[PDB]
């Protein structure tokens, strides 16, 4: 009676920060996944990298919210959930959405809730609102369904036959403060910054055709433009620049911040034959590197 | 023994976008080219590069300055000595300065009687002669000085700030960089042309911030301008390291000055944070020049 589910993380090819101002973005699930194993138990126990708890909204807020929410439809007396992940809690890789979706998947399987993927993505959205007070459905949608998806129209795009090199600066990045900083900048210089958001949106809409045609060189070129605009919005840091420039010099098609910035990770779109060379340059410049690829697979019952 | 000097300049905002009709703001800095002009036997010019006569290869600007000027007042012997504090490249203005200082030093030793605008026009056309083509910007800013808007040429109040210039020592072809931006603009005109508009809008806003002395906001707009230059593809790792080191050490702002691809960045700092910023830039590997803005254009020393 041992069930396991996994859900992937994601990167932004284009358009982070500008979505909340009405602009288009392109997200891409990657083959770094969070796994949740679930078992019948006498009590509620959650174990992850930060230890073992019961219901605990300081250490395990997403998993605990999932259990509380789902126990209202089919009562859950006890359960043992074990979480392990390749997604570092730290950047714009979607670690919160992955454990949320994987937790819902595991309990759906274990207790026979019979939820559809669409229902799961919607429930995962509700959980993140519960935990964060407000949240966009994007993270939990991409983790449920995988692949490449535009935001907010949710067009599904051809998954690139590409390497993806993620470089983690190890700097803790607080998404809400960076989002608030960008808002203050926009407020300070509205006629200047709002067109900058339009440009980021334009990049995503150009990028769509390039994703569909598989022009990874052109995609990387536009990723580099996008990186500049993100730098202009104030969310780049020295460590991110160094990883990004080191990836480019090693032959990446393009490299940029993914997610909120201010720390966290960058992403380098790389031909497969150049993944190691790119990864080595990024590690050499001080980055904790992960080599991965896009995935079409969202929530999976392992 | 006559002595004259003219300064270099940095861009506060607007490089790369002037050629697409947008506004820039330049700032003359207290880095100058001093030429001493005196009478001797033969036309002789001494610089760091060495001692020659009329030589349009080794001393192209000084020699072209002598060539044009003797046509209206004969010079048969000069002893022109040239020293400069101005680093080369990065649009810092070393050629414009050596030009203006020479014109004004020969005009002081000999006759001529030029006006300041007269000085600017001859310097600009001397650059035309030597480089083939040339913008009047560098020669005007070197002559009049202070803070100058481009192209409207309005003067603005000199900010009371430190100016840290960090040289990456990386060489870059300005013609090749300008062409790469032009190509990118042609590839994605609907995307890149609005970025050039944004650079101009920064200059329009920054003009008001210079007038009010809001150095903090000037720096913030410098940091936005730098992201746009990075988006246009003219940034590199060494420029970024210097720029972020200056910001973390308290600069109001830091950005590329000039064409990019290498060359120099500039940091605007409070006067009391200037050596702190300079030390951080040097520790990031930059070749640092510490300076400040200058009201003074061409000055008879
Ligand atoms: C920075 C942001 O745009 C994405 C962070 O991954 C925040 C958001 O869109 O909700
Ligand atoms: C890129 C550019 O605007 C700055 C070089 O000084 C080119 C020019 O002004 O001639
Ligand atoms: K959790
Ligand atoms: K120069």
């Amino acid at each position: 009676h041992m069930v396991s589910c996994s859900a992937p993380g994601k990167i932004y090819l284009f358009g982070e920060h500008a979505v909340v101002y009405g602009e288009t973005a392109i997200a891409c699930a990657v083959e770094l996944r969070t796994r949740v194993r679930a078992e019948l138990n006498d009590s509620i126990t959650i174990q992850s990298q930060i230890g073992r708890t019961g219901l605990d909204f300081e250490k395990h807020p997403y998993v605990s919210a999932v259990i509380e929410k789902m126990r209202k439809s089919i009562p859950i007396n006890g359960v043992f959930l074990t979480v392990d992940s390749d997604i570092p809690v730290g950047s714009g890789l979607g670690s919160s959405a992955a454990v949320t979706i994987a937790s819902i998947g595991a309990l759906n399987e274990l207790f026979g809730f019979g939820l559809s993927l669409q229902e799961i993505a919607k429930l995962g959205h509700e959980i993140e609102i519960k935990v964060q007070g407000a949240a966009s459905p994007t993270d939990t949608y991409v983790s449920t369904f995988g692949g490449v998806v535009t935001i907010p129209e949710r067009r599904k795009l051809k998954t690139p036959d590409c390497g993806i090199v993620i470089g983690d600066t190890g700097v803790f990045s607080s998404t809400k403060e960076l989002v608030a900083n960008v808002r203050q900048l926009r407020e300070s210089y509205p006629d200047l910054i709002e067109p900058l958001m339009t440009s980021i949106g334009k990049i995503s809409r150009i990028g769509e055709q390039l994703v569909l045609s598989g022009d990874y060189a052109s995609i990387g070129r536009l990723m580099n433009v996008n990186q500049g605009l993100l730098d202009a919005l104030g969310v780049n840091i020295l460590e991110l620049s160094q990883l990004i420039y080191s990836a480019r010099a090693a032959g990446a098609f393009g490299a940029k911040i993914t997610g909120a910035g201010g720390g966290g990770c960058m992403v380098a779109l790389t031909a497969p034959e150049k993944c190691n060379q790119v990864a080595e340059a990024v590690a050499g410049a001080g980055g904790k590197v992960t080599i991965t690829k896009p995935t079409e697979q969202g929530l999976k019952v392992d």
